[PDB]
DNA sequence: ATCAATATCCACCTGCAGATTCTACCAAAAGTGTATTTGGAAACTGCTCCATCAAAAGGCATGTTCAGCTGGTTCAGCTGAACATGCCTTTTGATGGAGCAGTTTCCAAATACACTTTTGGTAGAATCTGCAGGTGGATATTGAT
């Protein structure tokens, strides 16, 4: 394979304190050495399985190794390692509950968001005390499935299944429930730089840019993202400047703050949406400007490789072009959902009835 | 050697090709109503193709079942020839019912409106059923003679 990476590393960090040499050209040579490393996390860590299918994922922001994940039967599970407290469960209905947006709590870490198939965006304890609900359906058979927080903002949101969407406060304080889009909303996300513009995707084919103060006019929208399938996600950058998409079909898109309409690159890649297989979800890397998503495998894609297997791929994000991929048997599970760590050292993956952990090995002889 | 079957010829004769004449129904023309097609919202049903257990499908050992073959025994249908008998047929005397054609009286659908049951929507508990025991035939496996 290729991963092929070069260059005068420490010379640059000299270059560094000395001046002359640009932090981002630093960023660069460091990202490329991310890379280097990451090609050692090829030995799986861990292994974790549980009862019905894995729906969402979450991460610690504080801590590195503590990870909750929610499952398709409303079964949720916190799990730290290195402690080997045999971790914690709270059971669901198990059969029409899916849980299916889940964030941690900004503030009470023993807290966590969520929402579900049940029609309950709730705010719940992992040791089962429902804390409070946020909305409600009051009418089954329509449901909510998206969720996203800010802590900058102090705010909630929320999308449903047939086009409308609803924002709170972490006190209520609903000022909201206008319709956006026509059909179910997959995902939704608030910038972490900025409090006020918002980014929600459809299976109508269409992702939505808002300003949530300042449009009131149901559609009087800032920008409208066309596509030629229905998103299953779109993911804001940490540094805010970049809007990650990913379709249904074969496709991801990078767009930018520079004319949100047009895109900068064309990511083509397969991630297939299927009915009982959980849907995929591109995500950036907090702290680089890489890409990170999970493969699964077309006969119909034209693909550029001539080996297409099931893995983990990496691509750059202002390059278009890949740089690596994780694969290990024993797990030929597609991985759904993954998402690095906030910390930069762990990756956690979520595949059906399955979480992976891929940090790097070491620790060749004790004393 | 056969010995009716098919190939050949020839009288004949009656269905059959062909010509004539009456007739009911097919085509064209202007009009209309009414089935159907089309544009377009929307809703709802099948394609979907992993991740997973768990009955179901495959495959291999042993054992029994029975089937296409043998040969023999039994015996029952084929058919000659002779002779009876009702079929043919034909032939015509007898008749009544088929079909037509005129007369009478039934008796069905056209339409408008106002009930009236029928079909869902929707919950409650009554019956079927998983599961678990548990009786008792029962059905094969040895057992006394």
């Amino acid at each position: 394979q290729i991963l092929p990476p070069c260059r005068s590393i420490v010379r640059t960090l000299h270059q560094h304190k000395l001046g002359r040499a640009s932090w981002p050209s630093v960023q660069q040579g460091l990202q490329q050495s991310f890379l280097h490393t990451l090609d050692s996390y090829r030995i799986l860590q861990k292994a974790a399985p549980f009862d019905r299918r894995a729906t969402s994922l979450a991460w610690h922001p504080t801590h590195p190794s503590t990870v909750a994940v929610g499952s398709k039967g409303g079964d949720i599970m916190l799990w730290n390692f290195g402690i080997k407290d045999k971790p914690t469960f709270i059971k669901g209905i198990g059969a029409g509950g899916s849980i299916t947006g889940l964030k941690f709590n900004p503030l009470n870490t023993n807290q966590f968001y969520a929402s579900s198939m049940e029609g309950t965006t709730r705010l719940q304890d992992f040791k089962g005390n429902i804390l409070r609900v946020f909305a409600s359906s009051d009418t089954i058979n329509i449901w909510f499935c998206s969720l996203d927080v800010s802590a900058s903002s102090r705010m909630v949101v929320t999308g449903d299944n047939v086009g409308n969407v609803i924002l709170l406060n972490m006190d209520g304080k609903e000022l909201w429930n206008l319709r956006m889009h026509k059909k179910k909303v997959t995902h939704v996300a608030l910038n972490p730089c900025c409090d006020w513009f918002l980014a929600t995707a459809s299976v109508d084919q269409t992702v939505k840019i808002w300003d949530l103060r300042q449009v009131r006019g149901k559609a009087s929208f800032l920008y409208s993202l066309p596509h030629r399938h229905p998103v299953n996600a779109a993911c804001f950058s940490p540094d805010g400047a970049r809007l990650l998409t990913t379709d249904q079909k074969s496709e991801i898109r990078v767009y930018s703050a520079s004319q949100w309409d047009c895109p900068l690159g064309l990511i083509p890649h397969p991630h297939r949406h299927f009915q009982h297989l959980t849907p995929i979800k591109a995500a950036w890397h907090p702290r680089y400007n890489l890409i990170v998503v999970g493969r699964y495998p077309d006969p119909n894609f034209k693909s550029c490789t001539p080996y297409e297997l099931r893995t983990i791929d990496v691509f750059d994000g202002n390059s278009g072009k890949m740089m690596c991929q994780l694969y290990d048997p024993e797990s030929s599970g597609i991985s759904s959902l993954n998402e690095f760590n906030p910390m930069g050292d762990t990756l956690a993956s979520a595949m059906g009835y399955h979480i992976l952990i891929w940090s790097q090995e070491e620790a060749r002889t004790r004393k």
